[PDB]
């Protein structure tokens, strides 16, 4: 007997959930419109599905602030309507937490009970190089200590607060680098999505989490990340590194084998140390765990009992 | 702005409220069965209020519930019913944590939604003396490592589960040590609080609160959680320390002023600093924090906004 209800492949897709849960076509061409070749398939046969049920918990929320005002005979000091409702989004780098959260974004942003929806990464509360060198921290970037944890604290902390406008700072991964003068705002949304590494990381005193309304973890087999890792970094060799402003065009292009090659050895050396030390720990510590088959087809969801 | 609604005493006493809530008077001879002179103004005042809030997110999390178990068609993995709802309660040593927890065991009780609210303290989990000898840890009775904690998670971990029998060992503070052979049995109640120094205790992987629903924090200036302290020792002369089978019989015989120095010396020298260190900077974890005067009255709650 566990805290989790787990759902196979099969179970899950077997939509008995009787709305006919299917999107439109106006819809599907938009969600095509954030092409790491998504699979509109799974947009629609399990991340529909998902939309769902984080939606039960986002009006259920908004129902409980409703009848809370309401037994506090609504006074000065209580805000006019819920603050916004924080979902985590975590795991490992190229395991797709990014397509994961675009895609909320956009399917719960289609309920008029939440309609604006915001997404966050934890990217910009990075220390920028200059900083990380000062701390002898660059081997380390996306360990817990390579985040101005502060500044990201203060960050959601004012969301939760209900304030008018928040603001996160920018990272730019083709200039491995925060962006200097670049800002997010963040305007009291319904719902405010937050993806990262380190969003399920414990800390000594208060942390992020903590702050969260609900949290997905997206997994799969090591090896099977260590494969989509060291194929987005070919790729890369035309996108981005071939880019005259990357940081990485000493990289540019040297050789498929060569770059099979150094991707698993930074593999190696950093992302997959940092998943094992950091990131897998967190795990048990989400709502729900999505885990991933070799061909990014999700194969079972655990679900933390209601 | 923070992401706390604030009441002062007057403003929490203010039961104009939208609804009438006011004991009985067979509901306030029960109340008094536990009364170590509770005060039974507080308790309709304050306690009753702060147990509709609670009662309040018990009925959204019974809902959520079952539109989730529908939307999800109801599979044979799904639980039939809600697994129980988890309060933490926590704070200094003498803050009242103890009485607080025990007030709202009787007072959640009174709803038809969950009638059947059980209580476990966190002491039952302190490694016997035996135990804590080996580990050179009886000067730290009562800091985080005195706990098993992996058994601690276990039992939390089994209730959130909704199995039908998880047990607790229990602790006498009488003989100071963990009664042999004793156990607690917990039934998949509606509601389980849970009353410890160490509920809201940080942790690297999973910890306790993770589990928890709702959590509160008993607060007070620590000079007057001191006076408390102190107060409760001299009584415990007559009460416990007064037993020959009480492991401090020896403090039985102790003048008032002898007494008053020993008292001052356990605390500024054990649980002052596990207070500064372990237990305060939990507080801002807590999603409500009672803040009491001198006189054991409370005088602010701070509410998370919802
Ligand atoms: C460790 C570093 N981490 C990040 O850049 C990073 C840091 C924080 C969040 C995300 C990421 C990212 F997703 F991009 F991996 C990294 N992890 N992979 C690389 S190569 C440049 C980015 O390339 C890829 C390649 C595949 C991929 F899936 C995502 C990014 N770096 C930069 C780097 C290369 C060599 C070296 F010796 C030190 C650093
Ligand atoms: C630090 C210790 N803590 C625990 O026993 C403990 C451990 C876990 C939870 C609660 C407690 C308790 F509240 F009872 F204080 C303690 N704190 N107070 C004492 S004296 C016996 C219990 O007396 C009181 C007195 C006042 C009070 F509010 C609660 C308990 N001890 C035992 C002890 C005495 C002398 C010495 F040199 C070392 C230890």
């Amino acid at each position: 007997p566990s805290p989790y209800v787990e759902f196979d492949r099969r179970q899950w897709r077997a939509l008995r959930m009787s709305t006919p849960l299917a999107l439109t076509e106006e819809e599907l061409v938009g969600l095509r419109g954030l092409g790491e070749q998504i699979d509109l398939l799974e947009v629609e046969e399990v991340y529909l599905p998902l939309a769902r049920l984080i939606h039960l918990q986002v009006a259920a929320r908004q129902r409980l602030f409703a009848a809370t005002a309401e037994f506090l005979g609504e006074p000065q000091q209580n805000p006019d309507r819920p603050v916004p409702f924080i979902i985590g989004v975590a795991g490992s780098v190229a395991v797709g937490k990014s397509t994961t959260a675009r895609v909320l974004q956009a399917l719960l942003a289609r309920w008029d009970h939440h309609p604006r929806v915001d997404l966050v990464t934890t990217d910009g509360f990075l220390y920028p190089n200059a900083e990380l060198q000062r701390r002898n921290l660059m081997h380390r970037k996306g360990f817990p200590e390579s985040y101005n944890r502060r500044a990201l604290m203060r960050f959601v902390t004012s969301v939760k607060s209900g304030s008018d406008y928040a603001c996160a700072p920018v990272y730019s991964h083709l200039h491995y680098d925060i962006i200097p003068g670049a800002e997010q705002v963040v305007r009291h949304p319904d719902i405010l999505i937050l993806e990262g590494l380190n969003v399920l990381q414990t800390g000594p005193t208060l942390m992020v989490s903590d702050l969260f309304d609900f949290s997905l973890y997206v997994d799969a087999r090591i090896e099977d990340i260590e494969q989509w890792y060291v194929s987005r970094f070919l790729a890369m060799r035309t996108t981005a590194f071939a880019d005259p402003e990357s940081h990485f065009h000493h990289y540019a292009a040297f050789s498929d084998s060569q770059a099979v090659v150094a991707a698993r050895e930074i593999w190696r050396t950093i992302n997959r140390p940092n998943l094992v030390e950091n990131i897998l720990p967190t795990r048990p510590r989400a709502t729900l765990v999505l885990r991933k088959d070799a061909d990014h087809s999700i194969n079972r969801l655990r679900l933390r009992k209601l």
